[PDB]
């Protein structure tokens, strides 16, 4: 009879915002915050279990960030077998929210229910109870809210049609029904909100009854906020308030002005209060996937200069740490919002940072004989590049591989364009190279290449190119990467293409193009193309008129079928109003005609001589593509000719003889080992070998292999039986920089390479 706060995610480069499970002392669970990129996969990463959890409670603002692990989360929770799901929220965006993930987001046998609470609502549970409030950016009260009792139905009804009781028929493909082309109602009268949410406990029980402490869990995305919440909390009792927990965003700032809102909350009636602050000047900016960047590390071991190590640092609020202790080490870069120190009558050892083994614990107690029980334990997880380095990787003892050359001379350097050759010719980061999941060492495929254009003049800028990015790429960017590196990345941003409606391959898409806005934005003339199946410009649309209205007068989307090499274009349906979604459906004759005036344009812009696609053999609405870079002014036959596999079974015909024919570059999926050809036939993918045929017929004068499941990190077992027709090829690790030229210098490490993970092996063999 007791209850653990258990912090699962913290603000870091890899994951954006704070989640946090609460879970009973005999295992009831439920979680509060936001369920952001890589939130799903920081549960497996962790050992935690996700049994008896039905209820996610969200706070704040759902953009995004705030959601695009939800997805995923909803899909592998159902995949692992939960009857039951309830998403909580203040407002009935939620539901919009869902239904924008038609045509990616579908399991049965899952009950997964919206509750949609009103402004002061309870919601008693057998052993919890939890009040919500909305605060309102700027106003005051919700009147008629955002959408009618007409719109609020049909978006419960599609949130139904998405998470049925009963199997629907075998060969069903959500991305080629008609009846999910809705149109969406109108975000007209939408509103700004935050919600949050105060935690009671269930008293525990001739005797006398001891009750539970209060926790707040309140979410400030920003500063505008603030006379907002200071409006709707300065007559709130704090009476029995143990703890408050300030999910604060990247875009509130550490003043005087948000601890006036924090000193609302520094007495209850018997004591003091603790407060715990998530924000991302604050918590510490640890490693999210120890996993990934030990994998990462031992990678770098064997072939350096291809592998960035991931960053840990931050600037942090010397304001705060300086009111508080443990004052910056001097080293590490301050930040200092003003001129005065902190003016607040909170005390250091009442006030703590969000972190991740920081859990706190909260027993029961008599109300007011003793003091309220609540304990925070835990202290910020420790690391060392060095010291991980003697232990994991020093004993495998590899070529020149030592704490110096690896690491340390390393720790500050880039290696995406730093040398003289990395500047005229082609590099591709492969940001991710897994299948489905996200797995503890392979995140949901990304592919990045930057393909170079050299002037008249001789002065060389970059054309960077997204094939695919799935949950959380932006994450794995921010990681690798400097914020200072990540801002010419994106404003050599030019294209984004998605090779079909799977969600390992779209759900970091919105993250990828809110950040080229954060770039691109101040360039009128600047402008994103996005080449991809035409379902997944109904999300782009429905979902950013509802989060940034401004990026969609700078997407110039085209659709992958007007590239099709085939005489005949497939036709799109049309969309059904709101009105007519109760209880065939003509098709679009528009939709059949080439969009010739911004594929031309495209070319123009980018420098594209041809560019095309064909249909693969996996999904409806799959496809597999080829594109022809002309690389300077002054030459006409200097081309560099890239393509790329959706998740195709091997399409010899219509791709590798055809469109892929000659090219310079294949990236091609290479999801299962050979042993399992025939489990490969029907998920339709390739094996390691099928992709490696196709890069023989189609004559890739060099290869690559991405979209890999695996238990355990390994190089794939290459057939002996079977010829590399390709100059140079490598296989895809997360985080790898190849250089198009030196992309066979693998190769030479194949042998050492094998012996690496024998540790990851061992491990996961745990179960075996
Ligand atoms: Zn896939
Ligand atoms: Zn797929």
């Amino acid at each position: 009879f007791m209850f653990t706060f258990i912090p699962i995610t913290h603000p870091t480069s890899d994951t954006k915002h704070p989640l946090l499970l609460v879970q009973s002392a005999h295992g009831e669970k439920y979680f509060f915050g936001k369920i952001g990129e890589g939130s799903q996969r920081s549960l497996t990463e962790n050992k935690i279990r996700i049994s008896k959890l039905k209820d996610i409670f969200l706070t704040g603002e759902l953009n995004w960030s705030d959601i695009g692990g939800l997805p995923g989360m909803i899909l592998t929770i159902a995949d692992q077998g939960k009857s039951n799901l309830v998403l909580h929220y203040g407002n009935d965006i939620l539901n919009y929210i869902v239904s924008t993930w038609r045509y990616f987001v579908f399991r049965f046998g899952i009950d997964l229910n919206d509750h949609i609470m009103k402004d002061k609502e309870v919601y008693k549970d057998k052993i919890i109870a939890v009040k919500s409030f909305n605060v309102l950016k700027n106003g005051g009260e919700d009147r008629l809210g955002v959408f009618d009792s007409f719109q609020k139905g049909v978006l419960r009804s599609i949130v139904a049609k998405m998470f049925p009781k009963h199997a629907p028929t075998d060969r069903y493909d959500p991305s080629s029904d008609p009846h999910l082309n809705v149109e969406l109602p109108d975000l007209d009268a939408k509103v700004e909100v935050s919600t949050n949410y105060e935690i009671s406990f269930s008293p525990v029980r001739l005797e006398n009854e001891r009750h539970f402490a209060k926790v707040l869990i309140l979410d400030i995305p920003d500063d505008l906020y603030l006379n907002a919440f200071v409006e709707k909390f300065k007559d709130y009792d704090c009476a029995e308030l143990g703890m408050v927990y300030y999910f604060l965003g990247d875009e509130v700032t550490i003043n005087d002005n948000l601890f006036a809102f924090i000193d609302i909350f520094e007495k209850n009636n018997y004591g003091k209060v603790n407060h715990m602050i998530s924000h991302n000047k604050i918590s510490p900016n640890t490693i999210s996937f120890f996993g990934s960047a030990l994998t990462t590390l031992k990678l770098k071991a064997l072939q350096v200069n291809n592998y960035n190590l991931p960053k840990t640092d931050r600037v942090f609020s010397k304001d705060f740490y300086d009111r508080f202790d443990t004052p910056l080490s001097r080293g590490t870069s301050m930040c200092k919002s003003q001129e005065e120190p902190l003016n607040t009558i909170i005390e250091k050892d009442n006030i703590h940072i969000f972190s991740q083994n920081k859990t706190v614990t909260f027993e029961p107690f008599r109300m007011n004989e003793e003091p309220m029980k609540c304990n925070i334990n835990g202290e910020v997880a420790d690391f060392s590049w060095q010291e991980i380095f003697e232990e994991h990787v020093k004993p495998l003892e590899f070529p020149l591989a030592d704490v110096d050359t690896v690491i340390n001379n390393q720790l500050h350097v880039d290696n995406f364009n730093n040398s003289a050759e990395k500047k005229k010719h082609v590099e591709i980061i492969t940001l991710g190279t897994g299948s489905a999941l996200p797995s503890k060492y392979r995140n949901v495929v990304s592919t990045l290449v930057k393909v170079p254009f050299t002037d008249a003049d001789g002065n060389t800028i970059n054309r960077n190119i997204m094939l695919d990015a799935g949950e959380n790429t932006l994450g794995t960017i921010h990681r690798m990467f400097s914020q200072l590196a990540v801002k010419s990345i994106f404003q050599d941003l030019k294209m984004i293409y998605l090779s079909h409606l799977h969600a390992d391959h779209h759900l970091g898409i919105i993250s990828v193009l809110n950040e080229w806005y954060k770039y691109n934005k101040d360039d009128e003339t600047s402008y994103i193309y996005v080449v991809t199946p035409w379902q997944y410009h109904k999300f782009v649309n429905e979902w950013l008129v509802l989060e940034n209205k401004e990026i969609l007068k700078r997407i110039k989307y085209i659709s992958c079928e007007h590239f099709i090499n085939d005489s005949f274009v497939r036709m799109q349906t049309q969309s059904v109003p709101l009105a007519e979604f109760n209880e065939k459906l003509e098709l679009d004759r528009d939709s059949s005609y080439r969009d010739v005036d911004l594929i031309r344009q495209m070319y123009e812009d980018l420098s594209i001589e041809y560019f095309q696609t064909c249909r693969a053999i996996h999904c409806d609405w799959a496809y597999s593509n080829s594109i022809t870079f002309r690389m300077d002014e002054n030459n006409e036959h200097n081309t560099f000719k890239v393509s790329y596999s959706g998740d195709t079974r091997p399409n010899i015909e219509k791709f590798s003889l055809e469109i892929g024919y000659n090219s310079d570059l294949l990236i091609h999926e290479a999801t299962l080992e050979n042993q399992l050809l025939e489990d490969a036939v029907k998920k339709k993918h390739c094996t390691i070998n099928e992709a490696i045929g196709v890069s023989n017929k189609m004559n890739a004068r060099k290869l690559i292999l991405t979209h890999f499941s695996q238990r355990y990190p390994k190089l794939p077992q290459l057939d002996n039986n079977i010829d590399v027709m390709a100059r140079e090829f490598c296989f895809a690790f997360d985080s790898m920089i190849v250089d198009y030229e030196k992309i066979g210098e693998q190769q030479r490490i194949f042998p050492l390479l094998n012996k690496a993970f024998v540790e990851e092996k061992e491990e996961e063999e745990d179960v075996d």
